[PDB]
C-alpha cells in the first residue's frame, strides 16, 4: 500500500538514543492498534462475524437496549481495513508517526511528574504537566483537575482487560503509550461544558488520527477516517448531553466498584423519547428526563457485558458518574478506549446541548435537567 501522511508531518532526524525512545512509543502504538482491530473483529454476544455493540441504550419501541454487530457499519469496516494496512506495512506507516515533541497546533500535556516517569520516552518528550496547569487555574475547576491528575495512574489502572483483549492495552500494559501520548484538558476552558468538576475532571488523548502521533491522510488514495485514543473522566461528575457528526466507538476499560458507577446514554437523534422540530437544515431536539424519566435511558458500563457502544451520526449521548457508589468511592472514574470512524469529513466539532432554563443552569447539568440540542444536517 501507499501511505500519504498528513500535511503537518515533517520528517525529522533522531540521534541513536532518541530513536530508541521513538521506537518503544511506536511499538506500543502498534500493539494498541492491533488490539483495537481484534476488538472490532472478534465476535461477541450473538454476533457471528464481529463484536456486538450497543447502539441505543433505550429503544423507544421495545423499551429495551438495542444492538448491532459493529462491522456492519461501512465506516467501521474501513477503519478495520486501514488498521490492517498499517499492521501489514508498519515501516511505511511509521513515516507518518511523530511523538509530537514540538507540536504547534495546540498544547498537549502529561498528567503529572509521576506519570511522566513511567517511561524514558515521556520524560524526553517533556510535555507541560496538568498538575501545574490546574494549580494555576485554581477554583473549583482546578480542584477537580488536581484530583484527577494527581491520581491519574490509580484511576487509569483500575481496569479489567482480560475479557475482550488478548493483551493489556491499559496504562499498566502499555506505559510508554499512555505516558507519552498527548493529554488534552478539553473542557477546562469551555464555559458551556456543565459542572466545574466535570470540566477539571475530563481528559482525552489521541494515538492515531489527524491530531495524534500517527497522522495518515490517505492509504491507497482512501481518506483515513480512523481516530483512535483514550478518555478519562473523574468519578462524581456528569458529562452533559452532547452530539456530533462523526460516528464514535467507546470500549469501557474501568472495572466498576458498583454496577451503576459508570452509566452512559446513547440515543438516536429521532428517538421518540425526545421531541424534535425541524430547524434550518437541522433539528431542534428537546430532552426531558426530569422526574425520574432519564433512568430508562441510561445503561451501566462494564468491561465484560456492556463494554462496547457505537454512536451513529448525531446520536445524543451522555456519561454519568453521579449515582450509587460514586458517593462512596475515591480516586476512581471512567476510563475507555475511544475512537471515531470519519474524522476527515463533515463537522468534527463536539456539540454540547444547553439547559432549557438558560445559561444560569449550565453548571448543574445532569440527565434529569431539561436540555436543548441544536443539531445540524451532515453530508450524504
Ligand atoms: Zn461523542
Amino acid at each position: 500500500a501507499q501511505f500519504q501522511c498528513q500535511d503537518d508531518v515533517k520528517p525529522t532526524s533522531y540521534t541513536t538514543e532518541e530513536q530508541k525512545l521513538v521506537d518503544q512509543f511506536w511499538n506500543e502504538s502498534l500493539i494498541y492498534l492491533d488490539q483495537y482491530l481484534k476488538a472490532l473483529e472478534t465476535p461477541t454476544g450473538q454476533c457471528k462475524d464481529s463484536a456486538q455493540a450497543t447502539i441505543q441504550t433505550y429503544n423507544s419501541e421495545t423499551g429495551k437496549m438495542q444492538t448491532q454487530c459493529i462491522m456492519k457499519y461501512r465506516d467501521v469496516e474501513l477503519v478495520a481495513k486501514h488498521l490492517k494496512a498499517v499492521l501489514a506495512e508498519p515501516d511505511k506507516a511509521k513515516a507518518c508517526f511523530d511523538p509530537q515533541k514540538n507540536y504547534k497546533a495546540f498544547p498537549l500535556y502529561t498528567p503529572s511528574a509521576h506519570v511522566q516517569n513511567l517511561s524514558a520516552t515521556s520524560k524526553w518528550i517533556n510535555r507541560p504537566l496538568l498538575t501545574d496547569y490546574y494549580k494555576k487555574i485554581g477554583g473549583e475547576i482546578g480542584a477537580a483537575g488536581l484530583e484527577l491528575n494527581e491520581n491519574f495512574l490509580e484511576i487509569t489502572s483500575r481496569t479489567d482487560t482480560t475479557l475482550h483483549w488478548t493483551k493489556d492495552v491499559s496504562i499498566k500494559g502499555l506505559p510508554t503509550l499512555w505516558s507519552s501520548v498527548g493529554w488534552i484538558p478539553f473542557y477546562a476552558e469551555n464555559p458551556n461544558a456543565g459542572s466545574d468538576r466535570f470540566r477539571g475532571g475530563y481528559l482525552y488523548a489521541e494515538v492515531m488520527g489527524p491530531w495524534g502521533n500517527l497522522r495518515i491522510k490517505e492509504i491507497d488514495g482512501e481518506k483515513v477516517g480512523a481516530e483512535i485514543g483514550m478518555t478519562a473522566q473523574l468519578f462524581n461528575t456528569s458529562y452533559p448531553y452532547h452530539y456530533h457528526h462523526p460516528q464514535e466507538i467507546y470500549m469501557t476499560l474501568t472495572k466498576p466498584q458498583c454496577i451503576d458507577q459508570n452509566k452512559h446514554m446513547v440515543m438516536h437523534w429521532d428517538n421518540n423519547q425526545f421531541k424534535q422540530k425541524r430547524s434550518d437544515n437541522g433539528w431542534t431536539v428537546n430532552i426531558d428526563g426530569s422526574k425520574g424519566k432519564w433512568k430508562k435511558w441510561f445503561s451501566n458500563q462494564d468491561p465484560e457485558q456492556n463494554w462496547l457502544t457505537y454512536f451513529e451520526r448525531n446520536a445524543i449521548h451522555a456519561f454519568h458518574t453521579l449515582e450509587g457508589c460514586n458517593q462512596t468511592i475515591k480516586n476512581s472514574g471512567l476510563v475507555t478506549v475511544w475512537a471515531r470512524t470519519t474524522a476527515q469529513d463533515n463537522n468534527q466539532t463536539t456539540q454540547l446541548c444547553r439547559p432549557m432554563t438558560g445559561a444560569k443552569d449550565i453548571k448543574t447539568m445532569k440527565p434529569e435537567d431539561k436540555a436543548i440540542c441544536d443539531l445540524d444536517d451532515w453530508k450524504p
